[PDB]
């Protein structure tokens, strides 16, 4: 199968990513764009193959954390529209407007600065402005409708600024109680429509995250920012639960088995602490992850893999590139053999969310806390590369 | 100062680094060597530059965790020896010859399969490799005297090999309890008298970690496996409570305020499920910071940064790239203010001990998972470099 010489690899499926964003193309509105959201690494799946991925099948922009993710997108030869979400400093509007990148602002000062910045160096390509309204997230964006105002007003005015959006983001669309979401949305519209009335025309308006493209895609307006749904994951339980859209898991995380041995002799303490004590005819199949890959040490005695089909647990603590599981009295397997740490074997499935659940956190941060030191192979009408 | 796009950054003090090499050089005897441990890209510290320091201060060999971590200190100029504690598949023979990496082994089978790769590339590099005996840590190695002898006669005779160390890992030396780290030092002891009175001659002897090290400087022989002491952070509580050796941390994590606003409008929800709510003079400061970047996300409603020398509390969930802090009513910080998230500011800390405990981890862990998308600083002779 395939070359490494320690054997812990990714699997991302892109006709996975592909019938995920058919999914939801089919489920939101006709004319609404998909901005598919690849911060964080593409959520530890790579950004570049999924951006490569997406934009041909379905999404029109792409949305990342930072002036620094968009241009390792750039530097792939890709050419759409990149929102960088969060805040960047004004040591950086020059970078951006090099680099194409646009970035999101929601005050005055940043503005006219940014202005001033791109006014001394005089370059004819203008910095693009996404402004983000805070309608509950508490996080960033600008909170009453006068503010809005002016800060649309110095954007308007900054001749080497060009707007391209306006945004909010839901707090809790993924909830089963949606009161505070009708809340959000009913505020967004709400300074929209102030700005109407001032005479101001919109650019592309954009609030939807996966949940609440799901559950309320009549709120879709010109585009939507598919983020968890794009790796074929849901947003909730409750999402999931309301079996309106099908999406398939994209990533799997394997590896080959590095040694396997009977524990016949003493002592048969297996791992730091010593918290387990395999039996005298016990098989320990030893593995190449550990808790700096992000496979959490709170798996220590908990966690699942599979081999051959079935579930072994992990035995004694997980180290820091290693875990040990059981594959029990005179277990078979050996050295070379194929594991599934998250994904699918035979019938079996260890999803990244059950491990989540186990851990008591959410599947955005089990995926993208994997570490970029387990290569990611892609798959491609049904074929793996780079 | 710094600048950057996004402004979240970690600072290596090299300086640090230096001294604890130092403290560890003065403890253990004056003869035995140091291998500096610096998988996991340096224990989340970067490996190049801790491995190129450490090279210069104390250490003389380098251990990591597979061929593709050693082929990146080759790489950066670095020529000392490379160990890897992992195993190696056979794929990798002729690349680790060709790289001068040094590679674990404890098969009889794995030695003849290497010795006649490289004997069939008629190879004019011989591969170096030591042997990891098993003696309770029960992860890999060569468990029996008499399995140990005939892996060593394979590897004697393999003559595109050559034997140039051999080690054994404790698994409970960070323990109050010494009864199972006595154990293994005998055992250790005993295999290797055992080849002793076959008239084989004994490469370089390793079986320290930092807790042995410190504990028991007695078992130093040769060389020791100095890890998260390197870093300046204890084994466990225990260790230190030894007082011992004393160790300077070496690494802090640090970020600046993206924007602050105080909570005065309807409504007063922060972050992702709206867990926390604000009071209406209440300042909420954002970060660049979040899970992604390995700051966990069970920190959510519990966290503490440093902002103007004193305690803040996290508000509300930890997000994927940002999380939002409580600066209290009529708070007193600004846009761009520097903040500490692991490490000290003014009179006050915030040590990663301290957040590994809130965890129920270690603190290997906390800096092991720091992604590489937190650009990392270097201190050396009190002055800052990339
Ligand atoms: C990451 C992010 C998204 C995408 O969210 P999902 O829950 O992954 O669909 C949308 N909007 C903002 C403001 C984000 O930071
Ligand atoms: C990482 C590692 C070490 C060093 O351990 P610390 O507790 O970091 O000093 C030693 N030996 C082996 C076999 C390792 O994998
Ligand atoms: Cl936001
Ligand atoms: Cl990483
Ligand atoms: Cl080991
Ligand atoms: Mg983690």
């Amino acid at each position: 199968m395939i070359k490494l010489c320690r054997e812990v690899w990714i699997e991302v499926n892109l006709d996975a990513v592909k019938k995920n964003l058919r999914a939801i193309r089919r489920h939101i509105p006709h004319k609404s764009k998909i901005m598919a959201v690849v911060k964080a690494n593409g959520y530890g799946h790579g950004s570049i193959e999924v951006a490569r991925h997406a934009l041909e099948h379905g999404a029109s922009e792409l949305a990342v954390a930072s002036v620094e993710e968009g241009i390792v997108l750039r530097k792939a030869g890709i050419t759409a529209p990149i929102l960088v979400l969060g805040f960047t400093s004004l040591s950086c509007v020059k970078k951006s407007a090099a680099w194409n990148i646009t970035l999101s602002a929601f005050q005055v000062d940043w503005m006219k600065e940014a202005n001033e910045i791109l006014e001394k160096e005089a370059s004819a390509n203008r910095l693009a402005i996404h402004i983000n309204v805070d309608t509950g997230m508490g996080r960033l964006g600008v909170r009453t409708k006068e503010e809005l105002l002016e800060v649309v007003k110095a954007l308007k005015a900054s001749k080497f600024l060009r707007w391209t959006g306006i945004f909010t983001h839901f707090s809790t669309a993924d909830e089963p109680d949606t009161t505070l979401t009708k809340l959000q949305h009913e505020k967004f519209i709400s300074f929209l429509s102030f700005l109407k009335k001032q005479g101001i025309e919109l650019p592309t308006v954009h609030m939807c995250n996966t949940a609440a493209a799901i559950a309320f895609p009549e709120f879709s307006a010109d585009m939507i920012r598919l983020g968890i749904g794009l790796y074929g994951l849901y947003p909730s339980a409750y999402i999931k639960q309301l079996n309106l859209v099908k999406l398939e898991p994209a990533l799997s995380l394997k590896a080959r088995i590095a040694y396997v041995k009977t524990m016949r002799t003493e002592p048969r303490t297996v791992s730091y602490g010593a918290t387990y004590i395999a039996e005298p005819n016990e098989v320990i199949a030893t593995l190449p992850i550990g808790y700096a890959d992000g496979y959490s040490r709170a798996l220590s005695n908990r966690g699942f893999v599979l081999h051959r089909g079935k579930r072994v647990p992990v035995a004694g603590r997980v180290t820091m590139d290693m875990i040990m599981v059981s594959l029990g009295e005179n277990g078979e397997g050996k050295q070379g053999d194929e594991v599934v740490i998250y994904g699918k074997q035979k019938g079996a499935e260890i999803s990244v969310d059950e491990v989540a659940e186990m851990l008591n956190t959410i599947n955005y941060e089990v995926v993208s806390t994997l570490s970029r030191r387990i290569p990611r192979f892609y798959i491609r009408d049904g074929e793996i590369f780079k």
